[PDB]
């Protein structure tokens, strides 16, 4: 049901907060996004920075200029019938410190979700790639995000919940948090009064699953890396989405990507779709970029994403 | 919609204030302007000096002789259906000092607009090429100019707003004022009770975009230099006009001018036209002069402007 | 709302079709209308002949020279913000024959309106002073004209609809067509998808209301002749304009004219204004000419029109 | 050389004849006129209505109360050495109807001039601003007034004679009466056995010379608008006074008024002075009121009148 791209740029220059628009970060190219929608993609994951959207304190007001831009780009996507996922690209951290106030995190999500409560083509993504924290805390932070989003009256939207350890699909049942707990051990019991939780997992294809290398391990590394997570999803009657994945321009990465997408299809009772990492107007010759006018990966993987 | 020429001559000799009409400065050749109007040009940017139009203090009265000459040239253009844009050619400075009193600047513009409030073919250009100031001040000055012009009851006219750093298109998003701010971040904020703001940018084709050299960088320098500004104008839902541009009599410059005007036409949702620099009766063999009886550039670029 | 003058002269020499410009007919003195607009008049009823605008057959093309002059005068007026009413001074006849083809009449008006569809200060005036026909036919012709005007895409302009029997206000409810039917019986049912129908009546002040004698019956003859139509307009929720009226230069006429305009003022809920008959450059010493440079009625009635 | 103001107020509320003193009209503030006199002004044009001084028929007796008040104000002015102009503010009409009986007009003026025959500081002003009449009849009425004034034995007073078309100076040789004759063609053969005829013209400075707009055409409009009349006065060996003129309180009007007053000085061989319109006690905020305590024009133009 979901096939699309990440939009990355509004979280750029994370070293400069708030940073300057047009120098440190940018918002997304709606012309490109419209082309993607015309070709048939129906989801765009819009990445942003917590500290730019709500400066200083998570319980604070929203910056008007940053929120309007977020809203402009969101409306463009949803006005044309595609889903817009709102993703604070913060790794579970605020101003560089692990978010450990669930009360504060809930307040932040009530604030944000309030701004989009009536848009049923919006999705909320609680935080991009929690890492290096207690497994229990990561679960509690997802739950606090759900609480805040629903408390704001946003009841039609799916909430993407992300695991610890960069929410990696291949390590769902193995990677351990600072408390010794895995994602499989802590993420299952999340509850939602609207029962629209989407488990949100990421999967890269190089040795360490980081996406640093342009070398994919082998032609089947993708599908085989989703198997453990797939079993867990079925076992616990959950559904999921692959929020980030990519491979470089070579024949082994291409096959591995095609195979992993084929697998999501054969297991589409638990997998709902996949979102490429990534699009955006400031990527230059980034090896994973599918931005249309200059993304080096566009010509190869645009057709594959369309299936 | 708009295609025409600058008229420059009444701002000449700006080291002599008030100077002597006929010796330091002159007004414009209406016979040549009528010829241009017959060929089909429909805008004339009439340059002048703030200090000659309102001497001593910019809250003061208008010099009758200078204002009378200005009105005569304006009425000649507008009686024949072409636009006449009134351009204080002052770089954001009055008697050589940066204009830092937005109150005073609003009063100047209420004074001037008052003299043309019922001519709906008049354009108001807040000031030619602000440079070397704060970006916020330049924006605030443009705003104070809009406020003054409307307060005078001049409600039908477009107000041309010019940015800092010589309002260059190619640097709209990168060049910084004395406060590190760029035109992009500061100039969007402007509002107009009559929603008739026209962003007014200039584009030269030599290496430093100063128009000093007869050599244009290459055959595609114009179009490629309008791209950044064009993105900004679409993203921010604004419209603009290229108020100054030129190239010299050689094949590379000529091809460069053609390419940038073709680009303007392709992107005519945001670009409304372009005004050549320049015409006028005292240019002699100035490389960029398209004055009909005299201008080395007339035979080459007059046809190109007409399209 | 509307206060102005007829312009008469392009329909002169009705006995010579096509006739010769400058011999049989003329167009209007823009300098004269410019003065009227300075004074505050905001409507000019521009009279012409259908046969000179659309020669030979009502379905045909327009005559370019006659159309060119009409658009010149129209544009001069509307460019200064006044309304220009376009009026075929044809009495319901075409080449002297009563117009029976509602199909051709609609085609004629679609052609004419097309040339002015985007000028939202034009008004269309279906035909001057129908007379000697069936009441129902006059209504049908007015409806056909409305249909054609709207079908040409002229949706912003008022359509002035004129009744039978010289569209006299004083006989609106009494004078019968050749079918025994009055204007009040037949003109109520006119429809317009833009809801911009302006009922267009005329009122002279001599015994037989023909406006051919300089004697006005008495000092209140004007307002009293309007009361029957005023009641019909209120009872039928229509609005109207007095497209022609005149008194001669004498005290009883002057008083009678003021009293009627005063009446129109007090009944402005249904009377939108009044248009004097007439201005124009070829009237000489016509009893009713308010042409400034030589109209005998100017000094008396110019101030009265302005209120 | 005469320099002073109009007194206007006893002619107010001209729609109520006789009207009620203190409700419809008033007489003048002698204390304010004494002030004007001590500053050096030496002429006061006292406006009234024929019908309130001589009711019912022009051959009738005077109204004691209205005459008594006129006599009070006249005597206050002349007892301090200043001239008092007696001016019926009637536009050549009696009870609203144009005066056709030169016999009655002469009788009216004989009656009025008798009440003042020995006061050699009074002037008589045959009627204010004839308009819309035959030029020959306006001349005949001025002669009849002269004839009646002298027949009364009032042989020392100047008789101010006013032309047709609002006795406008700028139209003296161009505006035609209903008989096709101008003031220049008809006003030149008036005779006086005492040879004290003063030609009495009016000049406002707005576009249509109506004196009803606060905008003056330009800084020289007053002087240029008097030159046709000056050449006529010089060539026909007549002398004149400008019995009404005014500008609003704005820089253009101020210069126009000043320049016209210098023109009169430079042409004092034919122009004897100028009377401002206007002073008086019920003007309130009238744009031309030079009434001391109340008049918005007093501060600016009081000094200008005094020279
Ligand atoms: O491009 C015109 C614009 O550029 C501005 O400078 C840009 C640099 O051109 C650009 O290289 C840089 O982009 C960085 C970005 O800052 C990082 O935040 C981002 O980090 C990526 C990371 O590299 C990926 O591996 C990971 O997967 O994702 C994160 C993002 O979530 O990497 C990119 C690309 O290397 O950003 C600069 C601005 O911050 C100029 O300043 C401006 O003037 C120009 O107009
Ligand atoms: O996914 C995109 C995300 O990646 C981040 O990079 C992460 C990888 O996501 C993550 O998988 C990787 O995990 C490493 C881990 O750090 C090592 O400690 C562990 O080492 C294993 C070893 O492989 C075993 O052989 C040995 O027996 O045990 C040790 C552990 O005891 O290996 C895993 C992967 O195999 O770490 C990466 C970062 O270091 C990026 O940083 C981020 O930017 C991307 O968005
Ligand atoms: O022409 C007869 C007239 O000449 C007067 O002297 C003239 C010079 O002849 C004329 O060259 C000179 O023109 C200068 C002008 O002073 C500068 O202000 C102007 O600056 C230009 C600049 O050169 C351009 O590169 C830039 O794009 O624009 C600015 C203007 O905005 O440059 C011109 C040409 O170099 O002006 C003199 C008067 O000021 C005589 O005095 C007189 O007697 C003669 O009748
Ligand atoms: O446009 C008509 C107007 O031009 C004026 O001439 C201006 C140019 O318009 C302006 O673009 C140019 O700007 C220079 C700037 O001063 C330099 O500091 C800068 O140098 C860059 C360098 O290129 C980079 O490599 C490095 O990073 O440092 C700096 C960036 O910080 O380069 C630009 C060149 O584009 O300056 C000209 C002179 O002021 C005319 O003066 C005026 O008369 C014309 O009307
Ligand atoms: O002779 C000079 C000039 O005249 C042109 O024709 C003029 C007529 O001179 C002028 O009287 C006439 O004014 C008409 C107007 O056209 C009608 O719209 C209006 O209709 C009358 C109708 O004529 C009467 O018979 C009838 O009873 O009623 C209506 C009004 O209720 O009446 C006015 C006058 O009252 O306009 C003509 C031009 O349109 C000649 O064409 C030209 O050649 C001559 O040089
Ligand atoms: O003040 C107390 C008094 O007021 C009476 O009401 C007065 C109004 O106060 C007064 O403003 C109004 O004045 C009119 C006057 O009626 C008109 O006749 C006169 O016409 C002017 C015209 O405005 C000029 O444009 C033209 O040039 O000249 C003529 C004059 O010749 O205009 C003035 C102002 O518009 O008159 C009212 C009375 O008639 C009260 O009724 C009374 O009770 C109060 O005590
Ligand atoms: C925006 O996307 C369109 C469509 O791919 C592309 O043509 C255009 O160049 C992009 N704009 C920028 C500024 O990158
Ligand atoms: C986007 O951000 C810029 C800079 O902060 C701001 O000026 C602009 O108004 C924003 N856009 C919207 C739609 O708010
Ligand atoms: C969370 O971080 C706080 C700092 O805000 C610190 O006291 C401690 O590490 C944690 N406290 C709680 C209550 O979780
Ligand atoms: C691909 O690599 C993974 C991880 O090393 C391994 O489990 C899998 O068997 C490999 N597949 C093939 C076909 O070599
Ligand atoms: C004015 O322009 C005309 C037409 O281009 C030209 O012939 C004439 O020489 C010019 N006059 C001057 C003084 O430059
Ligand atoms: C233009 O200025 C000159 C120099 O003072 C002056 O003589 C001339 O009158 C002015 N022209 C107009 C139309 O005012
Ligand atoms: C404007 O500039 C002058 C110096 O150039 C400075 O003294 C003054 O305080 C400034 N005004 C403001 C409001 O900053
Ligand atoms: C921005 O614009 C608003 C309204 O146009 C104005 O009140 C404000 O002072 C401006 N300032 C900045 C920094 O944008
Ligand atoms: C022209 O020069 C500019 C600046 O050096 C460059 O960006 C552009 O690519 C050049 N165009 C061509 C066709 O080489
Ligand atoms: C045109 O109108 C002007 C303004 O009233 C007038 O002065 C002029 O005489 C008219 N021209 C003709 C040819 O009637
Ligand atoms: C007006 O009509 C005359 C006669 O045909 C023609 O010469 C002239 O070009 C016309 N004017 C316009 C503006 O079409
Ligand atoms: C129009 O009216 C009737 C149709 O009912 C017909 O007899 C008459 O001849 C027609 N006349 C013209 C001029 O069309
Ligand atoms: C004016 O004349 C009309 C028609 O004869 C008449 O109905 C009306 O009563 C007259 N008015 C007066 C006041 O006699
Ligand atoms: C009469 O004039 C005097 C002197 O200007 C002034 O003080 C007083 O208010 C005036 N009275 C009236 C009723 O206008
Ligand atoms: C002025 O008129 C009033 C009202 O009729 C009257 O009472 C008063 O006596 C008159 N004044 C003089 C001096 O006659
Ligand atoms: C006299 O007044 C009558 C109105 O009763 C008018 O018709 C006439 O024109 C006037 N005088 C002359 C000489 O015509
Ligand atoms: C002032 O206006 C008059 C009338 O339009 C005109 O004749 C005269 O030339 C104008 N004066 C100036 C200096 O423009």
């Amino acid at each position: 049901r979901f096939a699309g791209v990440n939009e990355s740029g509004a979280e750029f220059g994370s070293d400069n907060i708030p940073g300057v628009y047009g120098t440190d970060y940018t918002w997304y190219n709606t012309t490109a996004m419209g082309e993607f929608i015309s070709q048939g993609m129906n989801i765009f994951r819009l990445n942003l920075l917590m500290e730019r959207l709500v400066p200083n304190t998570m319980t604070g007001p929203m910056n008007a200029d940053y929120l309007g831009n977020l809203t402009k780009d969101v409306n463009y996507v949803t006005d044309k019938g595609a889903y817009a996922m709102i993703t604070p690209h913060n790794y579970g951290r605020y101003y560089g410190n692990i978010i450990n106030s669930t009360s504060d995190f809930e307040a932040f999500w009530k604030t944000v979700a309030g701004a989009f409560k009536d848009n049923d083509l919006v999705m909320f993504d609680t935080n991009n790639q929690y890492y290096g924290m207690a497994g229990q805390l990561v679960a509690d932070l997802n739950q606090a995000a759900i609480n805040g989003i629903r408390a704001a009256g946003a009841t039609s939207q799916y909430v993407n919940v992300e695991g610890n350890s960069y929410t990696g699909a291949w390590t769902w049942t193995t990677a351990e948090g600072t408390d010794g707990l895995t994602n499989a051990q802590t993420m299952g019991n999340l509850t939602d009064p609207e029962d629209k939780i989407l488990y949100h997992m990421h999967q890269y294809l190089d040795s360490d699953g980081s996406g640093t290398s342009s070398t994919c391990v082998n032609s089947t590394i993708g599908a085989t890396r989703l198997m453990d997570a797939t079993a867990w999803l079925k076992s616990n009657n959950k559904i999921a989405i692959l929020g980030q994945y990519a491979g470089a321009v070579n024949s082994v990465c291409e096959e591995a990507v095609e195979g992993m997408l084929d697998y999501i299809d054969e297991n589409s009772d638990v997998w709902t779709g996949a979102i490429w990492w990534a699009a955006g107007p400031w990527w230059g010759d980034y090896m994973f970029s599918v931005e249309p006018d200059n993304g080096p990966a566009y010509s190869t993987y645009d057709p594959i994403i369309l299936e």
